[PDB]
């Protein structure tokens, strides 16, 4: 026990008398149903364990209740057996909707003034629902969500002590060594951290956390020649039969409320300087990914600018000639590179994509990074589809198997962004590419399938702040013990 009895009755009874007085939401839960009196014979054959407000009452009044959840689980049973037996167009469905928002709003100042971290009953996304996990405090035996006080065994493994029961003791919580900055750093990493860092210090806006950049994953690859253009180009020995790229994945993190949080992904392959044409010192984009949490809201879009206009600045420096971008946007429901996307934030339709790329090389070519930019048709024009750079899981190669030219490329321009970054004479006497990061060998960021398998396993979403704080957690563990 943790709690005199008469104490858990003073702080909850008025959480129940608030359900008790929603009159006539409450008409339905305040005594047991009897299914005979209210002609509902099946009301037993679906609900096991009924639960009403006058049994509540008397689990209160008589000490049944040992610590605050199990009052909170037979309030949220009960909401539940009536979602389970009536209709949703149904009054008692509505009226139990209803008291569930009054729950909603009493529950959590009581919850927090007992020392927990909230009063919520808390499921997963579907993806049946799987319910949120608690953690004990050694010391004072208090079960809180997980995700709330973000307890991780790998980081704490003697266990969970709650803040109250550090304070009462005089210590603060051991440090967390797991974290986004103590990743190690890259020349790459270093490079567009410190170039949003600047630009966060010049706004000076009192929101805005530090910023980290790691690489976390480089690992030399070869893109094959699909069969179907293999038998035309490569067979006859006019094209090269594959291409070695580097493909790198990085993440931006932002200090959020003393916390990690992960706001921005993206894989890119980069076809150096041993390349054979027409790859030869390019570097594509494979996939961009966002979770919209960054603080302040107003400096959001231009933080995304300065990576990637950070990112172009670098190849260039090192002799990447041309960037391409496929500006296609995401459809596979909530997830990509994140796991489970706020259900608020809104995929941008393919013009706003096109208008906000846009709107970033245009911005590149005012710092003189971006020489000149272009769409497929246009740089195709002012340039047979052997001439086409050939990226891995890109639209090109796997359309002009449908076909085995320029028809297709009219149709589609808009969303194949070309970015010329050196051009002209410039481009003719380079050194060779010499990347200055060592390889960075790393499954789960292998492409993008690995990681989304393990939050699909291991439910670390970004939905919230809250879980995206606990899956940024999480990754971040993954990572350093790799
Ligand atoms: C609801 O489920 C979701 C939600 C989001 C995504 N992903 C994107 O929006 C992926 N993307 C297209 C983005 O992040 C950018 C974006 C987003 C919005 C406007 C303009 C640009 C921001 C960083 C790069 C591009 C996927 C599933
Ligand atoms: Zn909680
Ligand atoms: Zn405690």
């Amino acid at each position: 026990g943790i709690f005199k009895p008469e104490e858990l009755r003073q702080a909850l009874m008025p959480t129940l008398e608030a359900l008790y007085r929603q009159d006539p939401e409450s008409l339905p839960f305040r005594q047991p149903v009897d299914p005979q009196l209210l002609g509902i014979p099946d009301y037993f054959d679906i609900v096991k364990s009924p639960m009403d407000l006058s049994t509540i009452k008397r689990k209160l009044d008589t000490g049944q209740y040992q610590e605050p959840w199990q009052y909170v689980d037979d309030i949220w049973l009960m909401f539940n057996n009536a979602w389970l037996y009536n209709r949703k167009t149904s009054r008692v469905y509505k009226y139990c909707s209803k008291l569930s928002e009054v729950f909603e709003q009493e529950i959590d100042p009581v919850m927090q003034s007992l020392g927990y971290c909230c009063g919520r009953k808390l499921e997963f996304s579907p993806q049946t629902l799987d319910p949120e996990l608690f953690v004990e405090c050694t010391e004072c035996g208090r079960k809180m969500h997980q995700i709330c006080v973000l307890h991780h065994e790998i980081i704490w493994p003697a266990g969970f002590v709650c803040d109250g029961c550090l304070k009462k003791s005089a210590r603060t919580r051991k440090e967390n060594k797991f974290s986004a900055k103590r990743l190690p750093s890259t020349r790459l990493g270093t490079f567009l951290e410190n170039r949003v860092n600047d630009f966060l210090r010049r706004q000076n806006h009192p929101e805005s956390g530090e910023v980290t950049v790691r690489v976390v994953h480089a690992s030399d690859k070869t893109v094959e020649v699909k069969p179907g253009m293999k038998a035309r180009f490569v067979d006859s020995g006019e094209m090269a039969e594959s291409f070695p790229y580097r493909t790198k994945a990085l993440f931006a993190f932002e200090e959020i409320d003393g916390v990690d949080l992960c706001f921005f992904g993206m894989h890119v392959q980069e076809y150096g300087s041993d390349c054979p044409p027409p790859n030869q010192r390019r570097v594509y984009i494979s996939y961009l990914d966002s979770v919209h949490f960054f603080r302040p809201k107003c400096l959001r879009t231009a933080v995304y600018h300065e990576i990637l206009i950070g990112y172009l600045e670098y190849v260039k420096k090192l002799g990447y000639t041309t960037g391409h971008i496929w500006a296609c946007p995401p459809s596979e429901g909530d997830d990509y590179i994140f796991h489970c996307h706020p259900p608020d934030q809104k995929i941008p339709k393919p013009k706003r994509l096109q208008e906000w790329f846009k709107k970033m090389l245009d911005k590149a070519v005012s710092e003189r990074i971006v020489h000149d930019y272009k769409d497929i048709f246009k740089q195709a024009t002012e340039d047979s589809a052997k001439e086409l750079p050939y990226f891995e899981g890109d639209f090109w190669p796997n359309v002009l198997e449908e076909s085995i030219l320029y028809a297709t490329m009219e149709k589609h321009k808009e969303v194949f962004f070309v970015i010329r970054l050196i051009a002209g004479p410039a481009a003719n006497s380079l050194p060779p590419i010499v990347d200055p990061d060592p390889l960075i060998p790393c499954d789960l960021m292998d492409g993008r399938d690995a990681f989304l398998t393990l939050a699909r396993d291991k439910h670390l979403e970004f939905s919230s702040l809250r879980r995206a704080q606990w899956s940024t957690m999480c990754m971040l563990v993954e990572l350093h013990t790799q």
